[PDB]
């Protein structure tokens, strides 16, 4: 009972309006971690899995209902609908605010209320990020303390009067005196809202990933991108990739990918050519700032991995299975072995008899069913990466070279492509597209992140170059490891082969690589790639690396369509990017 009064004032209007059995303040200590854990395991929300093969490290299986970041129920109630977008829903903030103060009335009866202060950022920093989680899950408490830097060391850094994120949560699923809990409460009514100007985060109903881990979108992208809106920089949804060149040289990229499309592959790139060695920052978000130099520097806003685990495995990730190998980890609807080891599919080792995420026996080539959910997850801290780079937990961050987006297109789009100037830069990621069952536009990977209008956010995008030092700007690339022959063969192998890909944007960056002005930028020829020692077929790479007119106009539409749909807030800039794609076609 610390504080703080501003604090303290706020979570005792909290706890009298949700009626906690008692509240908890937590101090993110390994005492306080391992007491939560075994209190997880005796409600039978967490197993502990065996320590020889993962330490210090656990299983918890979700209520089949609750499995996933759920996108209808998620909110950015600002004073007016269009300051939200066509990309966000709406709810007017008063209507909102009656609806959810009437859900957590009486919602934590029966259950402990924990106060989570935490720090987004290295906490090294002067002004850090700090926000506050309130809840009633135990599970949300131990999974924060590894996605952010959580506890004594944040509360410090908020002082007696600091600004914080407030950040409220309830699984929604209040006891009766002496009623038996179950592993994984939830409810079937869910909100998970944002109140942009006030810097407030309203979740109830899931204690899933997304929904619930209030830092790892709704502070790290849609409340930090409506910060940086207002205060000048850029929170993104990018992984952050240090490339080191056989001259010793580091060259740090921000890239933004949106789901399927191998992100997390590429952040944990082995490169295949000789003298190149990459680490990581981060996988998933991206906080952006010019420094003194007018260059842009990133930082990682958040403490740990949270990934998806199926499709992860030693043959195509072994530097984050690495990670994994070293524990403190949990794991979410995974499959668990007869020796208390984890698989999920995807992952090597055929394993005979499994306990799948419904607690169900599993037997291998019998079985019809996954043995783990299709978003299963792996919670595991970045300071165990392998491949961790030194730069991590610097708060100056690290100076961007390149900016990247990408998607996953079997046709049209190139394998990589540069753009002609930052403004160009806006639009190719403004209009990034990726297969859907055809075409999905996911602008910067934001779609469902964004905390204010499309529009606003594109032309916050347009106005950080135009006032930026032109020659200190990133130099902005579109990457596609997907596209297809006609015959339905991938053109281009990817996984570690694209650290030839990355090599011709380093090459770039320092001018010393050429490529073919087309209508869409600057697109290297095949010999503009280093493929030494890849067995590759250079037809293939050169239909990989085609500016087809045909398939650009054919895109204009789809395009057109999208910029539409944007709505009135479209800024002028990405319409002249547009029109200007549209002459150089002819
Ligand atoms: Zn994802
Ligand atoms: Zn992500």
């Amino acid at each position: 009972p610390t504080n703080h009064q501003g604090l303290l004032s706020w979570v005792e209007e909290v706890a009298e309006l949700t009626q906690p059995d008692r509240v908890v303040f937590t101090d993110g200590s390994e005492e306080e971690f391992q007491r939560l854990c075994d209190q997880l395991v005796e409600a039978g929300t967490f197993i502990r899995l065996n320590p020889e093969k993962h330490k210090n490290s656990y299983l918890a299986l979700s209520d089949p209902s609750d499995v996933a970041r759920v996108a209808s129920r998620t909110y950015i109630c600002s004073a007016k609908e269009i300051d939200a977008g066509p990309t966000n829903n709406w709810m007017d903030p008063g209507e909102m605010r009656s609806i959810m103060k009437d859900l957590y009335r009486g919602c934590m009866r029966g259950r402990t209320m924990y106060v989570v202060p935490f720090c987004m950022g290295p906490l090294g920093a002067e002004d850090p990020k700090l926000g506050v989680e309130i809840t009633d899950s135990e599970y949300v408490v131990v999974s924060m303390r590894t996605m952010t830097r959580m506890g004594k060391a944040a509360l410090e850094k908020m002082g007696d009067d600091g600004f914080f994120v407030k950040a409220l949560h309830s699984v929604g699923a209040p006891l009766e005196p002496g009623q038996k809990d179950v592993a994984w409460p939830c409810s079937e009514t869910k909100y998970i809202t944002h109140f942009p100007e006030t810097r407030e985060i309203w979740s109830y109903g899931s204690g899933y990933g997304g929904n619930a881990l209030l830092g790892k979108k709704c502070y790290s992208l849609r409340i930090a991108s409506a910060m940086a809106h207002d205060e000048g920089w850029l929170a993104e949804h990018m992984l952050i990739l240090k490339l080191i060149s056989p001259e010793n040289k580091a060259y740090y990229f921000a890239a933004a990918f949106p789901s399927a499309c191998g992100k997390t592959n590429l952040a944990m790139l082995q490169p295949t050519i000789p003298g190149w060695r990459a680490e990581t920052l981060g996988d998933d978000i991206a906080w952006m700032r010019f420094g003194k130099d007018g260059r842009l520097y990133a930082v990682n806003p958040e403490f740990g991995f949270f990934g998806v685990a199926p499709g992860t495995n030693w043959k195509s990730n072994p530097n984050a299975m690495r990670t994994i190998a070293a524990g403190n980890t949990v794991f979410t609807n995974v499959a668990l072995t007869d020796d208390g080891d984890v698989w999920w599919e995807g992952l090597e080792g055929d394993p005979q008899h499994l306990i799948d995420w419904k607690g169900n026996d599993w037997y291998f080539r019998e079985t019809e069913t996954n043995a783990a959910h299709p978003n299963s997850r792996y919670c595991t801290p970045m300071s165990q990466c392998p491949i961790l780079a030194p730069e991590w937990d610097d708060p100056q961050g690290v100076p961007i070279s390149g900016i990247l987006f990408g998607g996953r297109r079997k046709t049209t789009v190139p394998l990589v492509t540069e753009a002609r100037d930052w403004q160009h830069g806006v639009f190719i990621g403004a209009t990034l597209g990726s297969e859907q069952t055809n075409v999905r536009r996911d602008p910067m990977a934001m779609l469902p992140f964004l905390g204010y209008n499309v529009g606003d956010y594109f032309q916050h995008w347009i106005n950080l170059g135009k006032h930026a030092d032109e020659s200190k700007l990133p130099k902005v690339f579109f990457v596609n490891w997907f596209r297809r022959g006609d015959d339905g063969r991938f053109l281009w192998p990817g996984f570690g082969e694209n650290s030839r890909v990355l090599k011709w944007i380093v090459d770039r960056i320092e001018h010393k690589a050429g490529g073919a002005t087309t209508p869409i930028g600057t697109v290297p020829a095949v010999e503009d790639l280093d493929l030494d020692g890849l067995d590759v077929d250079a037809a293939d790479v050169a239909a990989a690396l085609a500016v087809d007119a045909d398939e650009w106009r054919q895109e204009l539409p789809l395009i057109e369509e999208w910029l539409q749909f944007v709505g009135e807030k479209l800024p002028t800039g990405v319409k002249d990017e547009f029109d200007a794609l549209k002459e150089r076609l002819g």
